[PDB]
């Protein structure tokens, strides 16, 4: 199952991300999968086999690219209550020729469009053009995706994925009920925060065992939901993080294993913005040939010689009384019950029909 593969890669990412100093974590695993999927399509031999393993695409069954193409289709839908959109794009050096085969394949499986830019003579201005396209696909929430240092006059390829979601809560919060309260990042310390509050019935589950609770907060239309995992104890997050695997997430957070239940939901207004340099991270995870001289990306060009210089990700979420807005992008460069979220919690945004986790995060502090 592909949904499962993507969710496993999501946890493999999370364990790496835990090592940086940043308190909050927020990223789109699907955006990253999509960008690396476009790289895989042009990879060969061992270069390809390492990518497949990192993405868990070697564990999907029946061609994976076809299954991903079906997913991409589902992720482009707007109603009156929400917008979800995803796009893939290839920016190549103007004078540089890709295999028609490779172009047809990314067009077909990843809906990728192609734009030619002048990296050779204008690498800085090319950088800024890619960064603006990304703004343009993210309601301007992802700015400066690719910082200086990453594009040069020898750059021949930047593959980019952008994903954007904005949706209304099915049951909105009343701004009149929002109040300043303390948020405790640790047992013995606090920061002020605007706490939204409502009493309503939601699918709920108590996970007595990791000493946590789970809540589903639907978006209007119920195509998407935000799932939140709240440790029972102020300091219990570290255990929950150790025990939450893809298999456990799938069990605990399915409708099947939750129940409609009335909850004083207290959820803070919050905003998270984070950046990731993914090169060394993916290297650790198993993707080595692609970043060095062994690289085989001859499926892109017809011969070896292309190597990836970087992989960058940036992500944004904001939660308000009306709903939530979430965005991310990835660049690859080549050459009765209470649920009170007043201490750290995990959250994610899921597309319910496909069971896909589009965005995943940890809120540790305002």
């Amino acid at each position: 199952s592909l949904s499962e593969a993507n969710t496993k890669f999501m946890f493999d990412l999370f364990q790496q991300f835990r090592k940086s100093k940043e308190n909050n974590i927020f990223y789109s695993p699907i955006s990253i999968t999509s960008a690396l999927g476009m790289v895989l399509l042009g990879a060969k031999d061992n270069t390809a086999q390492q990518i497949k393993k990192v993405l868990h695409f070697d564990q999907v069954t029946e061609n994976v690219h076809h299954q991903f193409q079906k997913l991409l289709t589902e992720f482009n839908k707007s109603t009156d209550a929400y917008e979800l959109k995803i796009a893939n794009k290839l920016f190549g050096e103007k004078t540089y020729l890709f295999l028609q085969e490779y172009l047809d394949a990314i067009k077909k499986f990843y809906q990728t469009s192609v734009e030619s830019v002048d990296f050779a003579n204008a690498p800085e201005e090319s950088r800024k053009k890619i960064n603006s396209w990304v703004e343009s696909q993210t309601n301007e929430k992802i700015k400066n995706l690719i910082p200086e240092g990453n594009i040069g006059s020898n750059t021949t390829l930047v593959l980019v994925n952008a994903i954007y979601f904005k949706g209304q809560w099915e049951k909105k919060f009343n701004k009149e009920d929002t109040k300043e309260e303390k948020f405790w990042p640790n047992k013995n310390t606090y920061k002020s925060i605007q706490m939204m509050r409502q009493y309503t019935s939601f699918h709920f589950a108590s996970l007595e065992d990791v000493q946590a609770k789970v809540l589903e907060i639907p978006y209007k239309g119920k195509d998407l939901s935000m799932i939140v995992l709240l440790p029972n104890e102020i300091d219990g997050l570290q255990k929950l993080e150790e025990k939450l695997t893809a298999e456990k997430l799938m069990e605990w957070t399915s409708l099947q294993n939750m129940r409609e239940t009335r909850v004083d939901l207290h959820l803070p207004r919050f905003k998270v913005e984070e950046s990731y340099d993914l090169k060394d991270t993916l290297r650790t995870m198993g993707m080595v040939d692609i970043f060095n001289g062994d690289a085989d990306l001859s499926g892109m060009t017809g011969s070896r010689g292309l190597v990836l210089s970087g992989v960058l990700h940036k992500a944004f979420v904001e939660v308000t009384e009306e709903g939530a807005e979430a965005a991310a992008a990835t660049a690859v460069v080549g050459f009765n019950e209470e649920f009170h979220c007043n201490h750290p919690f995990l959250f994610f945004i899921r597309q319910n029909k496909t069971n896909s986790i589009l965005f995943y995060g940890r809120f540790s502090s305002p």
